[PDB]
């Protein structure tokens, strides 16, 4: 926009120079299309708004959000249109979707144990920089991932509480949440911290070791807690190093004050997969 103006983002950008498609996957994102950008040739995926829903001040406090965020392993966001409606975030499009059906149909001759590893170290990096910023993502699973080129994977959050239509989310007080990924303290004292994030991460490492295999196989959801509580935790996934089950581990510690930091977590992967 103006550069002098009191109100100068330089952010947002013209929706005219967008060129908009389809829904991204099918519509699994919500109201999430892929786009182009013409100025760049460059195909992005663009978030926008229902037909004017009482979402705005969320939808802008997500922009604002993206706005103080910028990581090598964190979705980047390109630019906004929140001056008028319909509201845009637009963002990269990474190329092979959402790291979750990324592990279950990929060549495993391809993405073998050292390129899980390579996914688990991004991600922890991508972590360790939400929790020195003292951000909180309350997400953390495959389904909230991208995949890239070259393996490259980035941290998302696609606010699929509503989306998704499985089991994965369940109601709780006119909200929905992932009881296999939640930590106990949320799940009994809705207490949300970066330490529920590290649970929330260890449930991740055991997606991937399993090629993208569903949490806590079997076990149905109100009895989760009791069997935690009862120290019961995942059993270490085929082939699954030592090392980094190990880790889980220490990410599933009934205390959240027990649990490795995220610079810790990535460290300890640094030196793996070296
Ligand atoms: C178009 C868009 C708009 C917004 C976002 N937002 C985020 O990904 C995100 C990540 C981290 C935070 C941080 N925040 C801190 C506070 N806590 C509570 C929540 C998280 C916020 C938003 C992504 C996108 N990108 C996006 N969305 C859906 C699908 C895809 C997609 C799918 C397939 C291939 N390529 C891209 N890409
Ligand atoms: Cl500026
Ligand atoms: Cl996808
Ligand atoms: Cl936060
Ligand atoms: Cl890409």
């Amino acid at each position: 926009m103006d550069p002098s103006s009191p109100n100068y983002d330089k952010w947002e950008m013209e929706r005219t120079d967008i060129t908009m498609k389809h829904k991204l996957g099918g519509g699994q994102y919500g109201e999430v299309y892929e786009g182009v950008w013409k100025k760049y040739s460059l195909t992005v995926a663009v978030k926008t708004l229902k037909e004017d829903t009482m979402e705005v001040e969320e939808f802008l406090k997500e922009a604002a959000v993206m706005k103080e965020i910028k990581h090598p392993n964190l979705v980047q966001l390109l630019g906004v249109c929140t001056r008028e409606p319909p509201f845009y975030i637009i963002t990269e499009f990474m190329t092979y979707g959402n790291l979750l059906d990324y592990l279950r149909e990929c060549n495993r001759q391809e993405v073998s144990a050292v390129v899980l590893l390579y996914m688990a170290t991004q991600i922890s990096s991508a972590m360790e920089y939400l929790e020195k910023k003292n951000f909180i993502h309350r997400d953390l699973a495959a389904r909230n991932c991208l995949v890239g080129e070259n393996h490259l994977v980035k941290v998302a959050d696609f606010g699929l509480s509503r989306l998704m239509t499985g089991d994965t989310y369940t109601a709780h007080a006119g909200a929905k949440f992932p009881i296999k990924w939640t930590a106990p303290e949320s799940l009994a004292y809705n207490k949300f911290s970066i330490k529920s994030d590290v649970w929330a991460f260890g449930v991740l490492l055991w997606e991937i070791a399993t090629y993208g295999m569903s949490p806590y196989p079997g076990i149905d959801l109100s009895q989760v807690y009791e069997l935690l509580e009862k120290d019961y935790r995942m059993e270490r996934p085929e082939g699954c190093p030592e090392k980094v089950y190990e880790l889980m581990r220490a990410c599933w510690q009934w205390n959240p004050s027990d649990r490795p930091s995220f610079a810790e977590i990535h460290q300890a992967f640094e030196t793996m997969f070296q």
